[PDB]
């Protein structure tokens, strides 16, 4: 269908009729700053309980909006229902009754950056992608038993969110689910079998990691992904961990993207030769990082790998690296010396951008070989 179903009006609300003799609110035509979703609507000879807030009803609401009250008849909140309601403080249940909300749609509260009170989460079984993306004032969240995954970007950039309780029923934490949050600790429940890329990237306040998952063990307070073949990928080193040095264990095959981003204290890192690849921005914004011992089996320095590593003074790029990608050392203001092997044939101009102390480039090849290095790479 290229059109939505036939809608009726009851006061400031429009609605459609559901197959189970309930109604879905599809439009709001008022301009209140304190919203009360109706528990019932009338059409013809019948009264319909309101079971759903339709997709986008308050999406980009142009008027001032501070609070929303939902009746306990509502079992579903549509996608983008309160998208960009940036002064919305609270979403409560009428008469302080228990929430009956079971499903929350994609981006339902995305950009509700002042939202602090959300009791609608208490009996939910499904929450879709980015439902609380940029809810910058949420402080603690409890996901109830019955939720089976944390959908992608669910709490991305929830800057105040310092504690999240995940239930035993969660089997997946999707991509970017907690990117940029204020989590001080993480507990991975036993049934987690998938953690998506950057689920814990930019977690600047993280100090402890615990896990009951055999697929995602916490080994010496570091989160890993363990593959069926026994290989491990290091996925999250806690940024607030105070140890000046860390040696990545033998048996780790990959340092995943942003695994060591924003480490406030880490000064020295050592890689085993089992490490064959490093993800984008693996050590970005590590301001105390001074010494790096590389694996002999890596062949690339990925994008932004050491971007913002402002204490880095000297670095020896291992023989066998064939390319140094965009922004690899961008903003390394104290970098004075870099040894580049003749195997490096690609270095974009941005790789050493804002490297004002850089006065000693030790290149093991000839001037002709140096001039043959390609400076081409997209963004
Ligand atoms: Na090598």
């Amino acid at each position: 269908a290229s059109d939505s179903p036939m809608a009726y009006t009851d006061g400031s609300y429009q609605f459609i009729l559901n197959a189970d003799n309930t109604a879905t609110i599809t439009k709001y035509t008022g301009n209140e700053h304190r919203i009360t979703i109706p528990a019932q609507v009338t059409h013809g000879a019948y009264i319909y309980p309101v079971s759903k807030i339709g997709d986008r009803v308050f999406c980009n609401y142009k008027y001032v909006l501070t609070s929303v009250q939902i009746p306990d008849t509502v079992t579903e909140i549509g996608s983008n229902a309160f998208y960009n309601c940036t002064s919305l403080k609270r979403v409560t249940i009428q008469d302080n009754k228990p929430s009956c909300v079971k499903k929350i749609g994609r981006q339902a509260f995305m950009f509700c950056s002042e939202l602090t009170d959300i009791p609608i989460l208490d009996s939910v079984t499904e929450i879709d992608s980015e439902a609380f993306h940029h809810c910058e004032e949420l402080d603690t969240v409890t996901i109830p038993e019955g939720v089976t995954s944390v959908a992608d970007g669910m709490f991305s950039y929830c800057y105040s969110l310092h504690t999240v309780t995940l239930p035993d029923s969660v089997t997946a934490i999707e991509e970017r689910a907690f990117t940029g949050t204020a989590l001080t600790q993480i507990h991975i429940p036993a049934k987690v079998t998938r953690i998506g890329t950057n689920a814990f990237s930019e977690c600047f306040a993280l100090s402890t990691i615990t896990s009951d998952s055999e697929s995602y063990p916490a080994i010496d307070n570091v989160l890993y992904e363990k593959s069926a073949n026994g290989d491990y990928a290091l996925i999250r080193y806690p940024s607030q961990r105070e140890d000046p040095a860390f040696k990545i264990p033998n048996g780790v095959a990959r340092i995943e993207t942003h695994a060591f981003d924003s480490c406030a204290y880490l000064a020295s890192v050592k890689m085993p030769d089992s490490v064959v690849s490093i993800g984008t921005g693996a050590f970005m914004n590590c301001p105390a990082l001074q010494d790096i011992e590389f694996s002999s089996r890596i062949t690339e320095l990925p994008e932004s790998v050491f971007a913002g590593c402002i204490s880095l003074k000297s670095i020896d790029i291992p023989e066998g690296i064939t390319q140094i990608l965009d922004d690899a050392f961008a903003g390394c203001e104290q970098l004075e010396r870099i040894a580049i092997p003749s195997s490096v044939t690609k270095i974009p101009e941005s790789a050493f951008s804002n490297c004002t102390a850089l006065n000693n480039i030790e290149y093991s090849g000839s001037r002709s070989q140096w001039n043959a290095i390609s400076t081409d790479s997209g963004l």
